[PDB]
């Protein structure tokens, strides 16, 4: 299928990184439930090709910032990355 995983780089403790250059990155919202976000379970995540199930990480809290490669527009870095604003519901 289109993809399997994009923030096993960078989730649970993404840190930060870009913030500068072309406007290549994105922004979304991740609607998670409290033991999805503890466990690291699934969850749909919507971008430029649609949807996708994004395996949640482990110890994920209300707040996080998810990255998810090529789901972006190119620019600076040649590929933009969607944040996603995980949402412990």
């Amino acid at each position: 299928m289109q993809t399997d995983l994009f923030y096993t780089m960078k989730a649970a403790g993404s840190g930060g990184s870009g913030g500068s250059g072309g406007s290549q990155d994105l922004y979304a919202t991740l609607d998670v439930p409290a033991p999805i976000a503890v466990v690291g379970g699934k969850v749909r995540a919507m971008t430029l090709e649609g949807p996708v199930e994004v395996a949640v990480p482990p110890r994920t809290q209300a707040g996080r910032k998810l990255r998810l490669k090529g789901k972006g527009f190119p620019g600076p870095a040649g590929r933009g990355d969607l944040y996603l604003e995980v949402r412990i519901t």
